[PDB]
This record gives structure tokens, sequence and C-alpha cells, in this order.
């Protein structure tokens, strides 16, 4: 009863942060065909979500052992859904940048609290499960979003499906301030149960940030660009753009479920076999689509993609628990999203500068041979 509602109010829940913190991917083709914007205030906008959602989670998981987990996850909630409500009025870029900043702090301050009230709602030993259902909720986001954004941009707006996107954020927000709960010895349900330099200087660690780094980067890359990259140079519609979106987060879907499976270092040869994957997707991506290229081989390419994108995402997260020492295990956490989210600001504003300034073709070209030195630097570690 309790665990169902403390899960279905949160991951209801954050898929209204998830459909929100990509709701600027979304409608990406009506924004772009409507005004016009340089693809370096395109990157500048997904850089200032990225540096901000990067400052905020470092930040939320110090505020979590300060501050509660219901009121921060409602109160940034609304502030979500505010943002989002003011960036449909707003229209030029540079208020488009300080309004997705304001809502990369207050994404920032949301996932950490979700991570207090499922840590203090379940037992130790379920924590991986119940995360990694709690993770599908970004790819039932990712992929209930582009296909309802295409769908209602093509026929209304896309300012209308932000402010319907705000106003559902604040509706729900009004809604988690009564639903969720921070404490059960708040209601009475039985309630259940330097180094650091040293953890900062661990190899394992920087080994593993960098290439929870890069995969994050090239699944932000892929993710927030690859619409964008059918569209403006392989000729695809826009309809087959948001489901190659809708096709990627599927997989990553599949993956992140699959993860946990395929796990149970043996789990580093699946992570690497995966990334290696995603690579030669991303590689048979760049080269092999084409106008007559058909539609079901492009979902193909997005679901393989998702499926060795939040893949590893999922058994970084793993292993980034398992690696950590149980006295201070938030702060590894917090190192490892600080460079995820680095690699999310290498992924949004660099990416789209190699973009207009050489080509697409060689800003995946980018993306995919950065991938390829990591997966070949870490097929030499081992
Ligand atoms: O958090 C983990 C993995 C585990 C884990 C537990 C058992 C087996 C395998 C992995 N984990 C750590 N603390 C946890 N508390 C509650 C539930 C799961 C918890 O990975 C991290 C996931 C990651 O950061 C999320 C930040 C920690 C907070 C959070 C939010 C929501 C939740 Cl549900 C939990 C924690 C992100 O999603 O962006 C990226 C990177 O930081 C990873 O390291």
């Amino acid at each position: 009863y309790y665990r169902t509602v403390i899960f279905s109010a949160m991951f209801g829940g954050y898929s209204l942060y998830y459909f929100n913190r990509k709701t600027f991917s979304f409608v990406m083709p009506s924004l772009v065909e409507e005004i016009p914007l340089d693809k370096d205030d395109l990157g500048f906008i997904t850089s200032s979500q990225s540096a901000a959602y990067a400052i905020s989670k470092f930040v939320s998981g110090v505020l979590s052992d300060q501050m509660s987990a219901r009121w921060l996850f409602s109160s940034g909630l609304l502030l979500v859904g505010l943002v989002n409500i003011f960036f449909a009025w707003s229209s030029t870029v540079p208020v488009f940048a300080a309004l997705w900043f304001l809502n990369g702090l207050a994404q920032g301050l949301g996932w950490p609290p979700c991570g207090k009230v499922l840590r203090k709602w379940f037992e130790p030993s379920q924590f991986g499960t119940w995360w990694a259902i709690l993770s599908t909720s970004m790819n039932l986001a990712g992929g209930l979003g582009p296909i309802l954004a295409t769908i209602l941009a093509q026929s209304y707006s896309w300012r209308s499906t932000l402010a319907l996107s705000g106003a559902l954020c604040v509706v729900v927000s009004f809604l988690c301030l009564l639903l969720i709960h921070n404490e059960p010895a708040d209601v009475g349900l039985r309630n259940l149960d330097s180094t650091l330099q040293e953890l900062l200087l661990s190899p394992y660690l920087w080994v593993l940030s960098t290439g929870y780094l890069v995969v994050f980067g090239v699944k932000t890359c892929c993710t927030d660009w690859g619409q964008f990259f059918l569209i403006q140079e392989k000729g695809q519609s826009a309809l087959v753009g948001s489901s190659y979106m809708s096709a990627l987060e599927v997989g990553g879907l599949v993956g992140s479920i699959a993860a946990g499976y395929l796990s149970d270092n043996p789990r580093h040869g699946l992570l690497l076999f995966m990334m290696a994957g995603m690579t030669v997707s991303m590689y048979l991506f760049r080269v092999t689509v084409t106008s007559d290229s058909p539609k079901l081989w492009i979902l193909v390419l997005g679901a393989v993609f998702g499926f060795s994108s939040y893949g590893p995402i999922a058994l970084f997260g793993v292993i980034a628990n398992e690696s950590a020492p149980p006295n201070l295990c938030g702060t590894s956490h917090a190192i490892v999203g600080l460079m995820a989210n680095v690699g999310g600001f290498l992924a949004g504003l660099p990416f789209s500068t190699i973009a207009k300034h050489y080509s697409w073709s060689t800003a995946f070209w980018v993306a995919e041979v950065i991938c390829a030195a990591s997966t070949a630097a870490f097929f030499l570690l081992r």
C-alpha cells in the first residue's frame, strides 16, 4: 500500500521531471522552424541545462542530509512547472537559456530526494531493483515524449505542449505535496534500519567516472541531437526523428531492465560488450541511414543504441554503489553524477559547436570517435 503509493506518485512524478528535462529536446523542430536559432544557441541552452543540473545534483546530495526529501521534490516539481510555463511565454534565446538554467537547478534538486525516499522505504538489499524500476521512468517519459510532442506540435503548437506539461507538473506538484512521505516514522509505520581524499585519488572512481562521462555524453548527444541530425542532414521528417528518440528510449527501457538480469570483475565484461555495441550502433547510424533507408531500420538502430546506452548507465550505477565505502557512499555517487553531467555539458555546447563548424556528420564522427577511443582504452585497461 504505502510502498505502492510511494513509488507510483514518484514514478509518475519523476516522469514529469524527465518529460520536462528533455522538453526542449522534444519540441526542438518546431522551435527551430518557427524562429531561427544558432546551433551554438541550442547547444548553449542544453549546456546551461547540463551545468545547472551538475551543480544542483552535487549540492542536493548534501541537501538530502540537511533537508527533507518530500519538500524538495514537491518544490522542485512546482519550480519545473513554473519554469516551463514561463518558457512557453518567452521567445528569445537569452531568456530561454536563463529559464532553462533554472530548469537545470530544479531538476537537480529532485532526484536525490527520490534517492532519500526510496532509501528510507525499502530494504537495502532491495535498493537495486527499485532503483532500476525508478530509472526506467526516464525511458518511459522519453518514450512517450517525442511522439506526443510531434503529434501535438503539428496540430496545435510547441507553446501549447509546453503549457500543458507545465500545468500538469504544477498539478502533480500539489499532489506530491500530499502523496509521498519522507519518513515512515512520521506516520508511524514501524521504521526499518582523510579517506575522502583517498576516494578522490582512487583510480577506479576516475575510470568509472570518465566512462560514465563518455556514456552519458554520447547518450545526451544522440538523444538531444539525433532527431535534429535526421531532420537537417539525412532528409528524414520530424516524425521519423521523434520516433528515433522514442525507439532510443524504448531500447533504453529494455537495457536498464535487462542490465539487472544480465548482471546477476564479470560485470565489467558485460559493460564493455555493451559499450562496444553502443559504438557499433552509432557507427551504423552515422553511415547506413539514408533518405531511401526505411523507418524500421532506424527504429531498430535506436533500440540497439538504447539497449547499449542506458544499459551501461545502469551498470555504472550498480558498480558505483559496489565500489563505494558504506560510510560515505553518497559522496561517490555525487562525484560520479558530477562527471556524468560534465559529460552532458560537453555533449551540449561544444558538440553543437563542432556540428555547425564542420558538419553534423563530422559531429557524430567526433562523438563516435570519442566513444570508440573510450571503448578501446577500456579494452586495454582490463
Ligand atoms: O544511485 C545509484 C545506485 C544505487 C544502487 C543501489 C543498490 C544496487 C546497485 C546500485 N544507489 C545509491 N544510493 C541509492 N539510494 C536509493 C536507491 C538506490 C541507490 O547510481 C547513481 C545514479 C545516478 O545518481 C543518482 C544520485 C545518487 C542519487 C539517487 C537518486 C535516485 C535513486 Cl532511486 C538512488 C540515488 C543517477 O541516476 O543520475 C548517477 C550516478 O550518481 C550513479 O552512481
